[PDB]
């Protein structure tokens, strides 16, 4: 029997339902516009069952005996079943706002927010949101729109490997025993991404030295003229509290950067000789690593239905940096995923078996 829980399922990138997902997932964004929280999530379980599933849906009997498939989503199969297309999916990627919402957050600092009000002023397309000299923008949305080309042809794998170099490269100048980790998409098997995610951790460093690294990092890139942009979020980690009740906030030190990366670093099969590549950074404490690791890895669903489940199921409390049990009343260590996954009396679940 199929697990209603996405962290007792074996989700891999051979997805046969994509007909059925892609429509799925159209629909789950446009509930997440219209503030449709409910609908979006139902969507979206569905989406992520059906991704698990290792024969392509073919009839309506192929359904029975699946979990998190409502009427609304039958209705959908059985229109995708008919003729190929969901004529919902259709309506929804022919709809004026839908399509400038996705447009206008295709750009790197723009939100739900921002979105919303360029709509409302009556801009539909990036070319006369940019020439307008009435607009103010933000510093991430100006690098947004100046790196906008390479930011948006996403990242492949010979490119986040030569990123994966100048990370370690960068860190053990300054840590020479730090652990670096590519989390993310890359770690779940995926050829492509939106950007290049890492975990950094060191067994020996201080309090102080844990806090300085990705501010001397950022610094070693500024003078070689490799930072095109740069944001780091201070810690708010506490050593101490009990984890997320909630989507959990991560409170480890963390920095959104905008790389340059030159094209003769890129080993590859293949104009200014160089691509603009969004990296995120994580630094966290060496007895923190497994869950910081568990949780950057995701997916997003991936990781919501494991926080679910250890809630719901086991009384535990799981979030990026600790798992607390609420019968013992105690802390629960972790030196390996693993080891997390055998506390919460789950398989294991490998990180390319994530993809939820
Ligand atoms: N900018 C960011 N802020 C907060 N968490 C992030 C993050 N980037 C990565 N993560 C964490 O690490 C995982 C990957 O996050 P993202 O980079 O946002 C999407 P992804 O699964 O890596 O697909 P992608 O390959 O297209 O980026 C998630 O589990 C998320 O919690
Ligand atoms: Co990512
Ligand atoms: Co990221
Ligand atoms: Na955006």
């Amino acid at each position: 029997k199929i697990s209603q829980y996405a962290c007792q399922r074996r989700t891999t990138l051979n997805n046969y339902n994509q007909l059925f997902t892609d429509a799925l997932d159209i629909l789950a964004e446009n509930d997440e516009l219209r503030e449709n929280e409910g609908s979006c999530l139902a969507f979206m379980r569905a989406s992520s069952v059906l991704k698990s599933l290792p024969f392509p849906i073919t009839s309506m009997k192929d359904t029975e005996g699946i979990p998190c498939l409502g009427d609304k989503v039958k209705s959908i199969i059985e229109g995708i079943i008919e003729d190929g297309e969901s004529s919902e999916a259709k309506a929804v990627l022919n709809d004026e706002r839908y399509k400038s919402f996705k447009l206008f957050t295709s750009v790197f600092g723009v939100g739900l927010k921002t979105a919303e009000k360029w709509f409302r002023m009556g801009f539909r397309t990036l070319s006369k949101i940019q020439s307008d000299k009435s607009l103010r923008f933000t510093q991430m949305q100006k690098a947004g729109f100046l790196y906008y080309e390479d930011l948006v042809s996403c990242v492949n794998r010979p490119e986040a490997e030569a990123v994966s170099m100048l990370v370690k490269e960068a860190v053990v100048t300054f840590l020479p025993d730090a652990l670096v980790t590519m989390t993310g998409g890359f770690r779940r098997g995926k050829m492509t991404g939106h950007d290049v995610d890492f975990l950094i951790t060191s067994p020996e460093a201080t309090e102080d030295e844990e806090q300085q690294l990705l501010h001397k990092v950022t610094d070693f890139w500024k003078q070689q003229g490799l930072l095109l942009y740069c944001d780091i979020l201070e810690s708010t980690f506490e050593k101490f509290k009990q984890p997320s009740r909630k989507d959990a906030l991560d409170h480890f030190q963390k920095c959104f950067l905008i790389l340059k990366l030159d094209h003769g670093r890129v080993h590859s099969e293949k104009g200014k000789g160089w691509k603009a590549i969004r990296v995120d950074l994580v630094m966290c404490p060496y007895d923190r690593r497994a869950f910081a690791l568990l949780g950057w890895t995701g997916s997003r669903q991936f990781e919501r239905d494991l926080r679910r489940y250890a809630t719901h199921e086991r009384k535990m409390m799981l979030d990026n940096h600790a798992l607390y049990d609420r019968t013992k009343r105690v802390f629960l260590e972790a030196e390996s995923e693993e080891e997390i996954f055998a506390h919460l009396g789950l398989d294991y679940i490998e990180p390319w078996e994530r993809n939820a």
